[PDB]
């Protein structure tokens, strides 16, 4: 009984779930640099790349009520094995939702998109395009849900449509992106213009695998049919907002305080492609690791509290625990190695690629510790109210951390640094140090008993 049905399961539910997201997220972000930076962006004479990318600075402030969504079908509790259904109703509540917060988004999109924050070129282009092939970008969300109740939920637990949309996603974008963001045939398009519409197409597949991989179920079924409004469960809606609060929140409200920190200090020089470069690409992708450990665990962790009421606690949780580790220490290490190309990421000069190769290093360390931080957090407590309290933990991560990492770096800016820049890189590590601790802290909170329900008191 001791591991011995914990490595088996966690072996299985947990590798099961991760390489379907793993994969997926490549997918996410793969799709997303590949379409639109390469061809709208090394096409039109640089200035395109760029350009959409703050304009994606944007489209990430938006997944970021996008994990609101997100952790609302991590609700795929409603079927350890347990009520089975009413799991269908559910969903079409945290969908009705999932439009209440493209519009609300839609909001944030038109009128930045409509006035910016300074201006040079990228404007009317990147800007209006994503404006509406971003108007596009709220269809997602939507589906981003349907990924929530299959694809990320799945009945049970069910992740295949990670390598579905997913491999096709980024497939289907080129060919789509090739002929919209220039290829004529059909109506030529700026390369900003067909990142855009490299998303509009985007969603064709996304609504498609949806409705088809889950109304249709090749497989399960026990599905959705005739839905309707709500305000009750709209205030469960209230419970998917409580929560989606402490998710979208959470996670990408610290998004704006990492560019924050980043920004506050990107004034250091050239340096800046030294730590940006470095941390932000590469520990991007890093992190993309472990956060496919996350949800996971998260719903391996979600299903296991729903049917025997076991400890998932004991496989999910300490297994993401245990794997996370593995891996983050595997790129870690996998990472002080391959620094130097890696470091070679963009492909330029030196430039920082030595002091890049120092960034690199506080990386792998960021890495390991983001991802118990992940894991841990996000997961594990991603499976209910915890999200809630455990966002606290989160942003007491952050003050702690970056206002004091950064002046931790910026202890070069008092105590000293043999590179500041590098130095307060390090100084946030001290913050998921102290967030994956935090967490660790927030551990099970007396274990679990009969509290469960608790969770399910204020889940319902």
């Amino acid at each position: 009984e001791n591991s011995v049905h914990r490595y088996k399961k966690e072996a299985s539910n947990l590798i099961k779930l991760a390489t379907p997201v793993l994969i997926a997220s490549v997918a996410q972000t793969g799709m997303g640099f590949v379409d639109t930076i390469m061809a709208g962006g090394v096409s039109a004479i640089d200035m395109a790349a760029v350009s959409i990318a703050a304009s994606i600075w944007l489209p990430s402030i938006l997944f970021g009520v996008g994990l609101l969504m997100a952790l609302v079908p991590v609700v795929a509790q409603l079927n350890g094995a347990g009520r089975q259904h009413k799991i269908p109703f559910e969903v079409h509540q945290g969908l009705i939702l999932a439009l209440l917060v493209s519009v609300p988004i839609i909001a944030v999109l038109f009128q930045t998109q409509f006035i910016i924050r300074f201006m040079d070129v990228e404007e009317a282009m990147a800007t209006k395009t994503v404006g509406y092939m971003h108007a596009v970008i709220f269809a997602v969300p939507a589906y981003l849900l349907f990924q929530a109740l299959r694809s990320f939920t799945d009945g049970m637990s069910l992740t295949k449509p990670a390598m579905v949309i997913g491999f096709i996603g980024l497939l289907l974008n080129i060919p789509l992106n090739w002929i919209f963001v220039y290829g004529k045939f059909g109506a030529p398009e700026l390369g900003g213009v067909g990142c855009g519409v490299a998303t509009a197409i985007v969603y064709w597949i996304m609504l498609l695998l949806l409705l088809f991989y889950i109304v249709t179920s090749k497989r399960l079924a026990h599905v959705k049919v005739f839905e309707t409004f709500h305000k009750p469960q709209p205030k469960e809606l209230i419970r998917l907002f409580r929560l989606g609060f402490p998710v979208a929140a959470a996670l990408f409200f610290e998004v704006t305080l990492f560019a924050v920190v980043a920004l506050l200090v990107a004034p250091l020089g050239s340096t800046v492609v030294a730590a940006h470069q470095v941390a932000l690409n590469f520990s991007s992708l890093v992190f993309m690791f472990p956060m496919s450990i996350g949800a996971a665990v998260s719903i391996r962790v979600g299903h296991k509290l729903g049917e025997q009421d076991t400890k998932g606690a004991a496989i999910a949780a300490n297994v993401g625990l245990m794997t996370g580790l593995a891996t983050a220490c595997i790129t870690a290490l996998l990472t002080v190695l391959f620094r130097e190309q890696i470091a070679l990421l963009y492909t330029e000069n030196q430039v920082v690629v030595a002091l890049a190769m120092q960034l690199l290093l506080f990386a792998a360390i960021y890495q390991c510790m983001d991802a118990v931080q992940v894991v841990a957090a996000g997961s594990l407590r991603g499976y209910k109210d915890m999200t809630a309290i455990f966002h606290r933990t989160f942003i007491s991560y952050w003050v702690l951390g970056l206002p004091t990492g950064y002046i931790l770096g910026m202890t070069n800016w008092l105590t000293e640094q043999p590179l500041g820049a590098k130095g307060f890189w390090l100084g946030f590590i001290i913050g998921l140090s102290a967030a994956a601790l935090m967490l660790g802290q927030r551990l099970y909170w007396l274990q679990k008993q009969s509290d469960d329900v608790q969770l399910h008191l204020a889940a319902k």
